[PDB]
């Protein structure tokens, strides 16, 4: 037709935008709440994030082996979604805490927040400070005094891919973090925490 | 065990609250669709161009059924579950204006419904519509032999054009139009919702 026509369907389009992004809004203010309560029973269940992370069809295939018997001190996880503290977030940004109560003599009990963010989008972090296990000192890349020989290399990318070189992803330095750190941080934030309950039941009667 | 029965709660809650922000979404994006397609009733052969600019819908049909489909000069999803409690949110009506062909295909506007039935699949009921006087042979309701070989094949040359789709059901598989199901949902989900970013792209090229 002509360009008035154009015109009314370009701001429609705008008005759909803005809609959408209500919309999720929308959802994590009503969300918010429930997961609060529901993370209250949650707290009351050991092992729950132990079962949950077993029966989750990939997560397994993102870490380390050994790193597992570390995942297994996890006493909670807890995702909050930022746009809800301010416009100038994605609604897809979110931070996740993590409980850990460690492994005498081996892990220390500590609790980590890691913040993901969309930059001009993917999803990006900084670095936060977390204390790797003592089991772990040969691969630590803060203790690695080694790093340019061939057998320095092997052990830093081996530490890089524990869950511990994960708090240190940015997802600004392709092929040098930690793999796939972004899908890993969209499984917690999209699979694992919103649908732990769904995890826990499904092991559940599976006796 | 208290806990249990605490999660257990939760969950109901939480597939409350996502029907309340899918009927949240559907009804703020009706007005804006209404005011959209006011728009969209004034470019000529709007979706003449969106059907021939979509990616995977010339698939669905045979080459045939598009001198029929370029008379389409108005289509419009209607979502259910804003009538009434009882429908899924996923349940939708689709409405077709064809201006036809004269002396070939009738000038008629035609509804199917696509509703949920049980995570559910989608499934709708067959809907009357004017085949085009072309298709006389592959027709369904006309031809008097469905049993030869040659009476099979036109069978289901028929049954695989747009118009065989309108029968659709999703009860029958293998029995009816293939993929009524994706076709649906590539009409609610892509071509209505994103006609005008079709349109736009297509003027580019």
């Amino acid at each position: 037709e002509h360009a008035k026509a154009f015109l009314g369907l370009a701001k429609c389009e705008e008005e759909v935008d803005a809609i959408e992004r209500e919309v999720e809004l929308y959802r994590l203010n009503k969300m918010k709440p429930v997961y609060e309560k529901r993370d209250a029973y949650i707290d009351e269940i050991a092992e729950f994030w132990k079962i949950v992370l077993s029966q989750h069809v990939s997560f397994a295939n993102y870490i380390r082996a050994s790193d597992f018997k570390y995942m297994d001190t996890i006493d909670k996880i807890k995702v909050e979604w930022l746009a809800l503290e301010s416009e100038m977030y994605d609604t897809r940004d979110f931070s996740i805490t993590f409980h850990f109560h460690g492994i005498e003599g081996d892990f220390k009990e500590q609790q980590v927040t890691k913040v993901f963010q969309i930059k001009k989008g993917i999803l990006t972090s900084e670095p936060v400070p977390i204390e790797w296990p003592q089991s772990y000192d040969s691969i630590n890349p803060d203790l690695m005094k080694d790093k340019r020989s061939p057998e320095g290399k092997k052990k830093y990318r081996q530490g890089m891919k524990t869950i511990f070189g994960w708090f240190r992803w940015t997802g600004l330095k392709p092929g040098k973090e930690f793999p796939h750190g972004d899908s890993l941080a969209s499984l917690f934030s999209e699979e694992i925490y919103p649908f732990c309950v769904k995890y826990y039941a499904e092991a559940q009667r599976d006796l």
